[PDB]
């Protein structure tokens, strides 16, 4: 039977315990996700309290991180989502994504309505991935792909 | 000589005027940008107060939209950027992008640090674009590509 | 060509002008929506700046309310939605609905996950209606039906 | 003698404990409420700290979940209600209901005054329920019924 | 047909104009409410944007204050209520009432539940009045009576 | 020698402990205050962290509730007052009193100035009480009397 | 008959006009308050929207500043007080007084309770003055005297 | 070597422990500061976490209050100052001082600039004291003296 | 006679007008400050509402910008300082300086106390400047120097 | 493998433990950073939870402070940065840096744009140092050098 959380702090406390174990074992998110059949972004989100793992995935990552039974069960709970402490991130790495919305948020709205129509690009019927690539000018770039379903707003 | 703004309301009020003109002329953002040599996302952002147009582009869009000279000059000013009225978007279309950050913000942080290192993906050395792709299961998806330079944080 | 707003105040100022005209003519929302082919809640939301009207509906309500051409045009624009002045309504009538969420929000989440699964009940693929019904015990009740699509959250 | 709470955290801490037991026992809210004579929404709300259980119902759910006496007592206290952590929900599932208010809030006000008069639709003399209905276009919808008494505002 | 507002600033701007007229005519709130058949507190609240006046009351106070027709019509509209600029009053006179709630709010909850039961004392089925009385120790006291219906919260 | 608090959490935590003891003993506020010589609203406010008990009353209520010596001493401290968790109450029972201020705050100011003069009605030289009165139309009403000294603001 | 305001912006807009006139005439606050028989701090506060002037003083300052009749009447109204734009001052001069409260607020509470007892030092039965005194170490000091009545909090 | 704090809670938690000890020993702030050679306002502020005590004063107060060594060392640390829990005080005693700034803040700014010039009255080069004086009309007054260095803002 | 502002919007509106004139005349801040004898940072801050210009400097920049007499007079007023719209900058250029504080704020506190002692580095007895320096690895750097007087916090 | 944090409190609690140990050993930040091969400002920021130490540096500071293995591992994790408790510092020492931004933030924007162009001065490609220098007029100054890369914002 599906189970869900209502207070984010239970899963966020579990996340901190996970990260400590992870650091002690010197593991990567890539290797934790290996063998689950699931995308690195999805598994990582789950570890960090923002997705639920199916039972087999939770047992696998639980074994890798030496997690107790309560914790393996908690990982399967549908979370009370919201990773930002207090609305606006303080961390520079997180903040930059917020700044992309402060600069381009209204452009995204405008071009979504022009290209698709009234409605939204879904954060639910949705996937994301992160790739590292050389910058032709030197250094490296991230190519982060947001891939969401268009859900129309129609009159009724 | 470069000119800059300090009160976003001057360019945001201009944005509303531009949008009224645009609607009266039944024009698209694609057609406004066509001929400037600049990407639609850039030109659109400038119209909406989040980027500066070079003089020629300002005159070109100014002609298309029947703008006055003060408006054409304002478009060339470096803006006081920030398109969200009060931190958290109210508009569903815009909010969904904020929700992507509430769900994946910490994952983005975690995977940036694993793939690149300490530091940030830049919103300055940065571009984005929006593409419509057919969803195999029916309907349409938006593929939004965030493309940002990695700037490392190193000891000194 | 579709047109969209980025500052809610343009359509909110239009809403106030609409309401003054409505009052001067002593019209009801029921009578304004009649003949549009659209639900009273949808048309009303449009007048109040929270939905877009198709052109024929915009011209029709514009005739009833004696709106100028710019106003008729504005009603067809995709709005920057968000009716609540500052996050939490101050008006008692509006506040009661927010209180429903303060008492039942987490119950809604839990029951949605149990009955449907991980994911959301959509406010986009969505309809609302308000019915007045006599209370068997004396007085009147409102039956407000929220009717939203289930969109699942699945691993990837 | 009736007993009441003044700090929501006592009952919200209990809720988390309840949710862990419920998960360990692989129980549903449906099952837990069955046998109490109380609506599933009402019982679930009580477990989640937003309603008080009558003594018999508290003892019944208490047995199912293996709760200690103090917990069974706490379930019977009139709660300090307010399930949302910090005014605006972060969780997508809960947020969609807030968005319904951001889109339709002023419409609900307007149509309530039109249909009933000045005053409110009550969140106190109030029932809600969640029903799953097949969507003719495929998949599933939730029909959530908010059923509140009209309380008039009259001159005095 | 009943008419309602959605932007408090319209009626609050009218309140400021009413107050200037009132001061120029050197009128009291008691004199303005006189003849109206309505309580001083109700009529005053209406002038200040927090109640609607019945048509005859509006015309009567409109005559006293020399209001134009748009204003007499506005006073009949159901308001978007909320007199506090930004949640917490700055004005010492208003603040003291908020302080009463900071000191006694939980006591009022506790004693309402003990004396009446679960539920609320209504701010809708509600009367307020202010009396001036001598303090037996010297000076003067306000006796402010909050008279609200008990609305029970009952299981379902 | 008088003793005072600077952090409300110490007395608020004691209040939760007091309420758990009260509930285990199935005691009422009326019976806890009875015998102290102090008004029920005052004693209740003390228990809930918003007033100081004199030593004898502290020992009396401490015997009734089986409190330890540090707790009995804490009850005698002048509190750091403020019962509302985060400025605006979330609990419907407490919120209704806030709403009375959102509706009637400016009216209270205006009528206080008219009847008394510039200055305040004091929340310090102040008492309150709650009386249950039959509603002639059916049910029960609370008459809550706020009784405060007028303190004038005069030129100097 | 006493008259009062409910929106601070009316008197704050007047204050700005007063300050421009004052600057054009190169007047001091000392000389504006001369002849009024009132303290410079009181009269100045009135000009800046935080006190009411008696009629004679209003006419006198109105003459000196070339104010129109509506402005002279406005100066006589009891204000909606609150001079800080958004709770915490931005201006360094004003912020230093707020910092004094951030450093010494709890000390003030503690020493007030010890020296006087439970209750408050009043901001209403109150005066303040600003004196310049030479610093023996070089330069100048301000000695700002806050003089307020002790109002006791007593059991009842 | 000088030592400093960055999280206020460590010293605030210590303050609470100090206050319990103080109350158990029935001590006054006056008695605790006696023999330190330092002003009671300064010593009190230190105990409450807003100043650092010199080693000899820390040891003297620590013996009076039976503090452990870690506590005596903590009192000598330079604090992370800020005594107000959340910007605006909730406590009536502390709030009245914030209200003096809401009423007179701008007047203080204006008179400081007139009497001294551009710049600030310092909260750093600063002392305060609280004196009790009889009120001729009956009762007691607090004369609180804020004594700060004028620091000019000069062009460069 | 020195004159001061209490509402920042007056000078911030003037700043907008100045910037439009500056842009029309294609002027730089460097050339506007030239001839004034005042640092570029100081003059610029004045134009932007954050400093007061001496009379001669006001007349000089006024001539360059073609300002009217009221504008020249406003530039000499001591401002109500505070350039950030709502506490945290939205603009990326301004935000980075805030971020410097989020990362290094506690380090600045710690090192200031170590190097100097208890107290502050002054924002009043303060200057700043911005220099451009070539980056040895390519591109350009800004070396921004914050130069503030140490003011000690001493016991009393 | 690189390891990162997502909850600032883990490292902030570590910071507090570090500062206790540091105080018990009577150590300076200068001495702690000595031998590390890294700048005092960088090492200090790491201790305070705002930077990551390389392994050797972490082991060395760990030896000087007698940290346990978990603590030495935590120091190597990339932090969830953000040292300010709640956006605006309450501590006077930290606040003054924020005030610098309230006075000069817009000037910094304007001058950055003029001297470099559109874009930012980076807080990432960035170093900071604090130098104590005698003031020629008497006393001491801090010279705080902010040294950041210019990152241009270019059209595309
Ligand atoms: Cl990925
Ligand atoms: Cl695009
Ligand atoms: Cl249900
Ligand atoms: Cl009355
Ligand atoms: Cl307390
Ligand atoms: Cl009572
Ligand atoms: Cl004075
Ligand atoms: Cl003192
Ligand atoms: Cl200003
Ligand atoms: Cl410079």
């Amino acid at each position: 039977m599906i189970q869900s959380q209502i207070n984010r702090n239970i899963r966020l406390d579990l996340a901190d315990a996970i990260l400590l174990s992870k650091a002690k074992k010197d593991l990567s998110f890539a290797e934790i996700a290996d063998g689950t059949g699931l995308a690195e972004a999805f598994v990582t989100a789950a570890l960090l309290g923002q997705q639920a793992l199916p039972a087999d995935a939770a047992r696998l990552v639980g074994a890798k991180l030496d997690l107790d039974e309560d914790s393996i069960l908690l990982l399967q709970m549908i979370p009370l989502r919201g990773c930002i402490d207090d609305r606006i991130p303080t961390d520079p790495t997180m903040y930059q994504f917020y700044e992309m919305l402060q600069v381009y948020g209204t452009t995204l709205k405008a071009l979504v309505h022009e290209k698709f129509g009234d409605g939204i690009i879904s954060a639910i019927n949705f996937k994301l991935d992160v790739k590292k690539v050389a910058d032709p000018e030197g250094g490296e770039r991230a190519v982060i792909t947001l891939d969401g379903k268009y859900l129309p707003t129609k009159p009724f």
